[PDB]
Order: C-alpha cells, then sequence, then structure tokens
C-alpha cells in the first residue's frame, strides 16, 4: 500500500506550465530530475476537517489513488508516483500533452463516420478495461478525452481525471449527485442507484456531440438541462443530423435510455454494427457518411 | 429598469476585494459624486449555453429583478446596476461588520435569549421575502452578515441573492443547487421547490448556532446527501447538554421532510422559543446557555 512520499516535490521535480485545474486541484507539467522524464503533477488540496469549504477529503483522495494504481491500459492515464505535504496530495501522472480530442477534430478538413468510430472505439476500449475491473469513471465528457500527440495521423486517446471514479460493489447501492449536468445520466439527477451504466449514457452524449456539434439535453440554464435529461427529451433534428447514418443514430438511441437495465453495456456497444460492421455493404455506408465539421467547429469555438 | 452602460470606474473609485464567489467578485467602492461607500459585485457574463464559465442572462436578470423589489432592514439593499462587454456589476449596500458566526465566536457568554435575538432578525428578513413569494434558496451562515460589530446587539443583513427565485402558484420549480450541508431533501430528491426549503435551512443554521455541530454533515458529500434524505440527525449530549427543550422542539419542527408539515415562516415566528407565551418559558430561555467553546472550536476549523 505504497506510502505517499513525504519529500518535497520540488526537490525531485522541475515544475513547468499549468495544464489545467478543477475546483480543488491544479495540474502542472513536471520533469523527474533523476531520470529527465516528463510527467503531469496534479496538486489536490486537502481539507481541514469535514465542514471545510475548501479541499478534498482524505477518503476521496485515497479512492482516486487506489483506482489509478490498478489501471494499466493504452487508452487510460497511468500513475507514476504520489507525494503529500502539509497542504496537498500530489499525483505524478503520465503526461498527456496533445490537447482535447475535440480541439483536434475541429481543425480537420473533413471527418467520416469511419474515422469518427475509430476515435469512439478507443474510448470504448478504455471504458471496457475499466468496466471489466468494476470501475466506473463517472466523469466521461469531452475535456477528459485527451490525446497523446496531435501530430500523428490518427491520434491516440487517453481517458483522464479519475476524481469521480468509483469501484462498483456487489449488492451495494451507491447514490450521489456529481458531475457536469450536460453529461450526466438520469440516475444521477434522480439520486438513484448508480453503476457502470452511467458511463454508457455519457458515451451516447459525447457521440451525439461529436457527430453533430449539438448537445442532446443542454438547455438555456441548468434547470432546463435537468428537466431534459430526466424526461429523456432529445432529437435528431435534420439541422444537425442531415449527414448522419441510421446506424449512428441507432447506436446513440440505444445508449440514451433511462432504464439502466435496457442501456447497452460496454461489450454490447463494442459489438454494435456502427462500431463493428457485419459486412462490406455496411462498412461502405459508414465510410461515405460524413460529419459536418462547420457545425462542429461553430459550437466548439462557442465553448471557449 | 435598464442597466447603466457607462464605465463603472468613471463613477466609482474601486478598491479591495471583499469576496470572490461563483462567477462573481465583490470589491469595495465609493461613488465619486456623493462620497458614499458600497460593494461592487462583478458578475461574469456567460458567452454560450455550454460556455465552461460565466452566468446566463436569465440568472443575472433574476437576481437583479429580485434585488430591485426588496427593501427591508434585514435585507441587503441594491443601489445601482452597470453592464459592460464582460460583466454585469451590482452596486450593493456595503455590509462591513463580518459574518454573524464570527461575532458570536468572540463572545464570552451567549444565552438562548440572546441567540433568539439574532435568529428573530433572520426570521424577520425571511418573513419579508416570503410575503413577496421570494425564496432566498442560499440561507447559510456565510450569507448572514452584520452591519457593525461594535453595538451591543449587532444588526443582521441577509445577502447573496444569486439563487433566489420567485415562487409562482401552480408553476412547478425543480432544480438542484446550493451547499449540500444546508439544502433541504426536496432539493436532493429533485422534487417541487418553494418557500419551505428556506425553513429547513433556518433549522440547520439554528442547530449550528446552538451547538457548533452540523445536523447532516457527513465525512463526504455522499454521506451528507444520505443523511439529508433520511432525515438522520441527533441532539448528542456532547453538543446539546445545555440546550433547552424549547430550542430542540423548534429545530425538530423545521427539520421535517414533508414540505407541508414543516413550519412556515409565520409559524416559526410564533413558536414559543422565539415568542414565549409565559414567564416560565422566558426564564428557561434566559437561563439556557450555548457552550461557546464547542462553537468556537468548530467555527475555527472553518478557517
Ligand atoms: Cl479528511
Ligand atoms: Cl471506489
Ligand atoms: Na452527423
Ligand atoms: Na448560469
Ligand atoms: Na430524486
Ligand atoms: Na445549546
Amino acid at each position: 500500500m505504497e506510502p505517499f512520499k513525504q519529500q518535497k516535490v520540488e526537490d525531485f521535480y522541475d515544475i513547468g506550465e499549468e495544464l489545467g485545474s478543477g475546483q480543488f486541484a491544479i495540474v502542472k507539467k513536471c520533469r523527474e530530475k533523476s531520470t529527465g522524464l516528463e510527467y503531469a503533477a496534479k496538486f489536490i488540496k486537502k481539507r481541514q476537517s469535514r465542514a471545510s469549504r475548501r479541499g478534498v477529503s482524505r477518503e476521496e483522495i485515497e479512492r482516486e489513488v487506489s483506482i489509478l494504481r490498478q489501471v494499466l491500459h493504452h487508452n487510460v492515464i497511468t500513475l507514476h508516483d504520489v507525494y503529500e505535504n502539509r497542504t496537498d496530495v500530489v499525483l505524478i501522472l503520465e503526461l498527456v500533452s496533445g490537447g482535447e480530442l475535440f480541439d483536434f477534430l475541429a481543425q480537420k478538413e473533413s471527418l467520416s463516420e469511419e474515422e469518427a468510430t475509430s476515435f469512439i472505439k478507443q474510448i470504448l476500449d478504455g471504458v471496457n478495461y475499466l468496466h471489466t475491473k468494476k470501475i466506473a469513471h463517472f466523469d466521461l465528457k469531452p475535456e477528459n478525452i485527451m490525446l497523446l500527440d496531435k501530430n500523428i495521423p490518427i491520434p491516440h486517446i487517453k481517458l483522464i481525471d479519475f476524481g469521480l471514479a468509483h469501484e462498483i460493489e456487489d449488492g451495494v447501492e451507491f447514490k450521489n449527485i456529481f458531475g457536469t449536468p450536460e453529461f450526466v445520466a438520469p440516475e444521477i439527477v434522480n439520486y438513484e442507484p448508480l453503476g457502470l451504466e452511467a458511463d454508457m449514457w455519457s458515451i451516447g452524449v459525447i457521440t451525439y456531440i461529436l457527430l453533430s456539434g449539438a448537445s442532446p439535453f443542454l438547455g438555456d440554464t441548468k434547470q432546463e438541462t435537468l428537466a431534459n435529461i430526466t424526461s429523456v427529451s432529445y432529437d435528431f433534428d435534420e439541422e444537425f443530423f442531415s449527414h448522419t447514418s441510421e446506424l449512428a443514430k441507432d447506436f446513440i438511441r440505444k445508449l440514451l435510455v433511462k432504464e439502466t437495465r435496457k442501456r447497452l453495456t460496454i461489450q454490447e456497444a463494442l459489438r454494435h454494427p456502427w462500431i463493428t460492421p457485419v459486412d462490406n455493404q455496411q462498412a461502405m455506408v459508414r465510410r461515405e457518411s460524413v460529419v459536418n465539421l462547420e457545425n462542429f467547429r461553430k459550437q466548439y469555438v462557442r465553448r471557449r
């Protein structure tokens, strides 16, 4: 149960540019002095007691670390080390510096559904790895879908940010309200038992956006968004979906399901004919279906 | 009605940060023309419905609309509103005496009669809002401020109308918001909201004021939400050994899941802990004390 390292992080690491942050965490590029190899340092601020406004609980820090220690897959971020000082716990993580998937897609000259599906398959492969280990990510959304390097022809996806991830336990009910409203399943909004299915919903949301530039449930305010989610009110309006294949629409429709039991599981998603064509006729349809990147760019730029 | 389009810094000298909440920063200011001091709340405007940051126009207009309606001695008073390309700026009454709980934490001695003095001020403020069908929706200690620490019994101002909402008869309002420690079950459970949620939050505030302890606060949000939704709390003698039965009964009527059964603001004002009916009740309340040591220990942890 490797103890967290008590030595000063700056004594063993050079610290460079900010990569990002959340509410109680900041991420910075770093380099281990002894090896010269680069990583990302995630500084998580510790709480004072339990009614502290600021900082993350020990339970929550330790859960994130436990889960990260378990994971070794080519589509998931890998943990290098953990340090702790008076104010923070510092996670030294694989450096993933190629930006968000969506930023890369926004710069393309064109995108086919075949190309789209080989990005989505990479996400599905990392999620399958997690789900096989009974790990739910619980924060699947475009900003946590990162690329190693944006300058190879077909960039490699890494799932990041395990701050909400949780191990699903046999016969135990897990209920909580968390995440970004746009991307959360109805069981989160409704304070109902949660499990691996919630990740599958989020995958339908990400796929919908990827293909269209629009978001299925997003309203003018949070109040509207929550109402849309819980009533599963979304469309495939021709404004945004004119170019989309029927199999793409079927894939999404099978993920954006309220009843957790009826939603595709990760292995069912992987086998779905949009991802895994059954014949050449279908492979052709998928190759010839394009994404309107204009709409995609328009909406991605607006999120910035 | 229109927001002022002139540059706020042309009419105000702008000073130190006093607070920096959600997508809002509050700074001290003085209006050049009059010499009078105020607080300037700068609210970042959202750029798109899924902009990562900023606040929707709907939400800004709602806070302003509500602020424009409220004029009461226990409620912050709006002075003016300015808008630029970036922000909408609310010029508010400057409330400089700090948080109520910080004042209470310095005291040597606090009786329940004194505590009810402060609670009644909150109830008066809330009564004024509720009569206008305005739910505050963010009642918690950090929004209960003082004008001036240096009078015998300081004057309370309810601040921070960022979550406030007008409650319309027959129109269902459902949403999930607020600070978990302080939110009512109907918030957690995504059920119809109204004026009752504020009453729950008053019970929580009261519980904390009297004990230093928080009724539903768990080790993590997951535990807090389960505590709230099951209405799981206690009056542990560790924290409540000094507390009167009157005070416990007031709390017990507010920390109720069933919205219809929860005390209303008028019922809270008439409760005998607040408004004794006889001298026997008055003496019990006067003689019951708060253990300020526990209060202090717990308030300093929030620091
Ligand atoms: Cl802790
Ligand atoms: Cl876990
Ligand atoms: Na499409
Ligand atoms: Na907003
Ligand atoms: Na619910
Ligand atoms: Na007490």
